[PDB]
């Protein structure tokens, strides 16, 4: 093991928690900010804890990065996750981005796991289909993205935590769920995967993704309700 946090505690050494007004990407609906991400207990797992909540019509949540602190090249990076049932507009994800200094998309994304998307509710699965992708690219207008979608063989919002793992070599990124491969993308000639990513968790509510962007069809978050995504643990080999 290179590296494991086990979230006894939020360490500042490594992780940040960020701001951002609503609709600051992707038109989501939550403001991120600090008071949304904590770190405490899921009975006997102490655990990273994002929470979205909704007050009217302001909606609040977490996300959190390791930028500047903890980045790494070609490992293999896993983490524990119990996610919210997220039908109705709830979109989480485990994903990584390069970590210099250059403007999205030129700093690569590699989104591990990400759930709650528009096609998983109409194909009536929302519980058990998963997006992974990359993007890259010089610049917005030049922006590029490899994906790939699937459904896995059990609900991954079924109140227990779940393994998602990328493998990376100079080749392959290989994404896993529960030890099963999910899906591999061939980076050997892609000149944006092979520097150090840094790792992000977020909760995001609402947004393009989700096909919900306007609060009025958001039944995954009621006005008065709070939701929590879990994280047992991550660590990198």
């Amino acid at each position: 093991i290179l590296f494991k946090d086990d979230f006894n505690f939020f360490d500042e050494k490594v992780w940040t928690k960020e701001t951002h007004e609503p609709g600051w990407t992707n038109q989501e609906l939550q403001a991120y900010d600090a008071a949304h991400v904590s770190v405490g207990k899921d009975g006997d797992k102490s655990v990273l804890i994002l929470t979205a909540e909704r007050k009217g019509n302001k909606i609040y949540s977490g996300r959190i990065n390791s930028k500047g602190k903890k980045s790494f090249k070609y490992r293999k990076i896993e983490a524990s996750i119990k996610l919210p049932k997220t039908n109705g507009g709830l979109w989480p994800a485990f994903w990584m981005m390069g970590d210099n200094d250059k403007q999205w998309p030129a700093c690569g994304e590699i989104d591990i796991m990400e759930m709650g998307e528009q096609s998983g509710m109409a194909a009536g699965d929302s519980e058990k289909q998963v997006n992974t992708a990359i993007h890259y690219g010089p610049s917005a207008a030049a922006h590029e993205q490899q994906y790939y979608k699937a459904n896995v063989a059990n609900s991954l919002q079924d109140g227990n935590y779940h393994t998602y793992s990328l493998d990376w070599d100079e080749n392959n990124l290989t994404i896993s769920i529960d030890n099963v491969k999910f899906h591999t993308f061939d980076i050997s000639s892609n000149t944006y995967f092979h520097d150090n990513f840094y790792i992000l968790f977020n909760l995001a509510v609402g947004g393009a993704f989700t096909g919900i962007t306007d609060i009025n069809k958001l039944t995954g978050l009621k006005d008065g309700q709070k939701v929590n995504m879990y994280i047992d643990w991550v660590k990198i080999l």
